[PDB]
């Protein structure tokens, strides 16, 4: 399947994660979030190696909200953009939301507070995925490629600018 080797390609040198829990299960949240810290730290990590290092995130004390930054390179120029999102109840089994708030309303592939629009294909892969998938996967597979067709649509129709 050509989806599954994309997948594959984009997703191989991401530690897996293991653990069903979400915010409320207490022992079984805290170990999910060290797996949560571990694959996201490999994937900085490699994204440095790569020239490609993209983002930061932190989290608040209990793991609920997360926040940082993302940057994309376009015709050498660098834009910022905040970024944010609260874990659902049900994650991992849900996928969580980014926002990017302050591109609220300037693109159609998004949602009220900048929530952004995935694809189709996105929310499918997630589910037959669960719980292997996490944040560093959220980032790779969901905000990353969204940022490659938005960001650049957004510069050149004049609504950003460096």
């Amino acid at each position: 399947s050509m989806a599954d080797e994309a997948t594959r390609r984009v997703v191989s040198e991401i530690p897996v994660l293991k653990t069903n829990a979400g915010p409320r299960d207490r022992e079984l949240w805290v170990q999910r979030l060290k797996e949560e810290y571990q694959s996201l730290i490999r994937y900085v990590e490699n994204n440095k190696n790569a020239d490609n290092d993209w983002f930061r995130l932190e989290s608040n004390k209990e793991g609920t909200r997360w926040f940082g930054k993302c940057w994309y390179i376009h015709d050498l120029l660098k834009y910022e953009f905040d970024i944010e999102f609260d874990i659902p109840i049900t994650y991992p089994t849900t996928a969580p939301e980014i926002a990017v708030p302050e591109l609220d309303g300037k693109t159609a592939a998004m949602y009220r507070g900048g929530k952004i629009e995935l694809t189709d294909h996105f929310k499918p892969l997630w589910a037959r995925n669960v719980p292997k998938f996490g944040l560093a996967h959220l980032m790779a597979l969901g905000l990353g490629p969204w940022l490659a067709v938005e960001i650049p649509d957004l510069i050149q129709k004049g609504v950003i600018h460096h």
